[PDB]
């Protein structure tokens, strides 16, 4: 079983590594066709195709009772965008937030703070159709206000959508195939954890937009990233936590929104009176350091 692990396992390495220049080469491509900035590109398709793991997850956990799962996927992934993500591409390809962005990111943190204050008491489905209606406002708010749109409307958006979509496959797949190679080599070296079993789905559901980032910051394109960062944690929380409290409750986890709260507040900070580069990243990979060394 070990020999299929290590195949699963660095072919779905190789799928992420392919796949993730693909789907940002794909994006870039497509945001140029519809004339519209990188950061909407990322912040709407990238984010969503990227945060189809985590909303499949946790509505699988909600429904299969295990809300705890639920939200802590949702939450772990915004805290982790922000950390590990963010923070890798900040250093690699340092950005300046232009203004028109900078009311993008003020309106991702008023909805982070909108989340956590009525989440104290936990998340009823109430909650979950008012966080996916917003979810659902942003996106059309961030195409609109994005938008630069002109044409009238063949060929080179056909081969735009194909990169972005196998791309997406490629990612997508090869984020699973990670997992379960490495899940596979896990049980049959008899290393396996029911804890550590969801530490790899934890940071497997994150993988498409770390691989990603990782992509369009090593081409420079810090906004397809910061896009796709304040996206992800839009639809992990108007998605994936909202898809969950349909199903079930989900358990308050006030520590875990504070501390996405707090980052999140930082980021805005940082990009409306700062810049987004290495000291700033740096600080966001600490912090992600600090997080997973503390968090329960
Ligand atoms: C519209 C965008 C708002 C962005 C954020 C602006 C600041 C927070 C404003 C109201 C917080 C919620 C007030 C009502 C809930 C208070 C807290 C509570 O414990 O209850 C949660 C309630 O049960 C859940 O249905
Ligand atoms: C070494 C890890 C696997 C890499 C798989 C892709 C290798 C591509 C090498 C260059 C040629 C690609 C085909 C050109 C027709
Ligand atoms: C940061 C990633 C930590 C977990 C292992 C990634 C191996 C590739
Ligand atoms: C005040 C909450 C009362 C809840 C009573 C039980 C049923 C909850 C059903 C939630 C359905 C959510 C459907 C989302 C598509
Ligand atoms: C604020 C950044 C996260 C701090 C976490 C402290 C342990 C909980
Ligand atoms: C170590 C983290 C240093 C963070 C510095 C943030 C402010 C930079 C100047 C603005
Ligand atoms: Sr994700
Ligand atoms: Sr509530």
């Amino acid at each position: 079983m070990v020999i299929l692990g290590v195949g699963y396992f660095l072919l779905g390495l190789i799928l992420l590594y392919y796949g993730s220049d693909w789907f940002v080469l794909g994006s870039e491509r497509i945001a140029r066709h519809f004339n519209v900035s990188n950061f909407v590109i990322g912040a709407t398709v990238m984010a969503i195709g990227t945060s189809l793991p985590e909303i499949l997850t946790s509505a699988y956990a909600s429904y299969m009772h295990a809300p705890g799962i639920s939200i802590g996927n949702a939450i772990g992934s915004c805290i982790c965008n922000i950390g590990l993500v963010l923070g890798l591409s900040a250093i690699i390809s340092p950005i300046i937030v232009d203004k028109n962005l900078q009311k993008n990111i003020l309106v991702y943190l008023l909805f982070v703070i909108f989340a956590a204050v009525i989440g104290i008491d936990g998340f009823s489905w109430i909650d979950g159709v008012v966080l996916l209606i917003l979810f659902i406002i942003y996106l059309r708010w961030t195409v609109k206000n994005g938008s630069a749109e002109i044409e009238e409307n063949n060929p080179s958006v056909v081969f735009s959508l194909v990169l972005l979509i196998i791309g997406l496959i490629g990612v997508l797949v090869g984020a699973e195939l990670f997992v379960d190679g490495a899940k596979k080599i896990a049980l049959a070296l008899d290393i396996s954890d029911k804890v550590i079993g969801f530490t790899l789905v934890a940071f497997g559901t994150s993988l498409p937009e770390l691989m990603v980032s990782l992509a369009a910051a090593k081409r420079n394109l810090g906004g397809m990233v910061l896009g796709n960062v304040i996206g992800s944690n839009i639809a992990d929380i108007g998605g994936a936590l909202a898809v969950g409290s349909l199903f079930m409750h989900l358990p308050a986890e006030n520590v875990q929104m504070a501390v996405l709260v707090i980052m999140s507040l930082l980021l805005y900070l940082f990009a409306k009176y700062s810049k987004i580069g290495r000291w700033q990243g740096i600080l966001f990979l600490a912090l992600y350091i600090i997080a997973i060394a503390s968090l329960r």
